[PDB]
């Protein structure tokens, strides 16, 4: 299975800070372990922006029921399934992906 792509975009080198919090406007099933699913309504955290090759897709994990809580699964699912509500921190940090950016949680 190719790499999504050989770049992405994230808000520092490790990609630990989220970039925006958004809101599902479709819903989006996984086809495979590398996707995250996704109902209408819910909040995404985006991590991740891909680059060239894989520049539909975004990766990040979704809200929970309570207050606070976060997925710790990252994945990835098309940017146009979402609205960006709101810009965190600017996603502008160009790093090469790595391995671990493909394997499954």
């Amino acid at each position: 299975m190719p790499k999504l792509a050989d770049r992405k975009l994230c808000a520092d080198q490790e990609c630990s800070h989220p970039i925006s919090m958004a809101v599902a406007l479709q819903d989006y099933m996984a086809p495979d372990c590398r996707f995250l699913t996704i109902h209408r309504g819910q909040v995404v955290y985006v991590f991740s922006k891909l680059k060239g090759r894989g520049r539909l897709f975004w990766g990040g994990s979704v809200q929970g029921d309570y207050y606070g809580d976060l997925a710790a699964r990252l994945g990835y699912f098309p940017s146009s399934i979402v609205r960006e509500d709101q810009t965190l921190k600017p996603g502008k940090v160009d790093v090469k992906t790595d391995k671990w950016d493909f394997y499954c949680q």
